[PDB]
């Protein structure tokens, strides 16, 4: 029994709503991922030269991005799991390519353990814009709920997946690792989650 | 085979608030996201303790930032969205002086950070008329880059609308920050609609002068 308000169809407006995810995704792609992707393989070759070819398989030559739907990203950005071991940062290039020419982005290579045994290696990181969503949910003058936060997180992920899907196979090297720890949780293992992605 | 859905104006997979046409509907989701990202991701990080860095600079540089008008972080918002890499190229009247120094924090809410913020002198008639901390609003470049992808469309007209919305959204967010903690000031302009003779430095100077007047 709730009527809509009257509306003049020629007036210019936008629906009010909290759908920031699209901006986050585009910013993240245009302003980070797109910038680093063209030099990733070169950087990997440099890394391999110094690391006994630790990243040799195709599965090891990808950029794995952690996407905790609860938006819990540690402040120090550490990936900290007993079975994930930091090995070294990915070295910078001497490049004239846009953005990277003036910026050395920090990326790290980790070794994954299973059953005490080395099971893999990869370049791993958190999707930093998830911090924004979390901060928004806190900063309550923002009026963004925990419920909104999850919704946006899922949307950011889906939107980013769509964008990435259109990347040519030649640079199709980002992989999203999406999980919601609060769900399906008990025995949850990050290392196991990453390994499944590497393995596939 | 791509869709080709407009990757820019993607949906949110949720039911709309209203079930009829309500307007000549616009989607500004990108602009809104850019604004939140910039505020949370940058401004919230930079603003706390800024006054301390400013005091330090004045100690180091003969009170170059004297006056309330100089104690603000001035951010440039060119509505045309072209963001230059050098301010002196952009206006020769804008002269780089030095970087804001980093403080060793004694405050619980201010971390030790490393942002490069730059202080410039502004010239009128070859003489310095003022000094301030000046930089561009970074997300504007993202909109510009989005407009370039011709396939993508995202027109010059469309770009301008998003740019304006980005400013509005940022302004709405800032409006809820107490004056005691909001040390940034937004300078919004569209060069392409200004005079043949637009001076960036004059535009900044006006703002600085306003700030000084407002501060009593």
């Amino acid at each position: 029994g709730s009527h809509m308000a009257p509306a003049e169809v020629s007036a210019v407006c936008e629906e009010k709503n909290f759908n920031v995810a699209h901006g986050l995704a585009w910013s993240y792609y245009i302003g980070y991922l797109k910038l680093i992707l063209p030099g990733l393989q070169a950087r990997i070759r440099m890394f391999n030269q110094l690391h006994n070819n630790m990243l040799s398989g195709a599965g090891s030559r990808r950029l794995y991005i952690l996407f905790p739907l609860d938006c819990g990203v540690p402040d120090d950005l550490s990936v900290a799991d007993p079975n994930i071991r930091f090995r070294d940062m990915l070295p910078q290039q001497n490049t004239d390519r846009a953005g990277v020419k003036n910026r050395a982005y920090s990326n790290s290579v980790y070794e994954l353990l299973e059953n005490g045994q080395p099971a893999g290696a990869c370049i791993l990181e958190y999707a930093t814009p998830l911090q924004t969503l979390f901060a928004m949910s806190q900063d309550g003058k923002a009026g963004f709920s925990r419920e909104d936060r999850l919704e946006q997180a899922k949307l950011f992920c889906r939107t980013l997946e769509e964008i990435l899907a259109d990347v040519p196979e030649s640079r199709n090297h980002c992989r999203l690792i999406v999980y919601q720890e609060s769900e399906e949780g008990n025995s949850f293992s990050l290392s196991q989650e990453v390994l499944r992605h590497i393995r596939q």
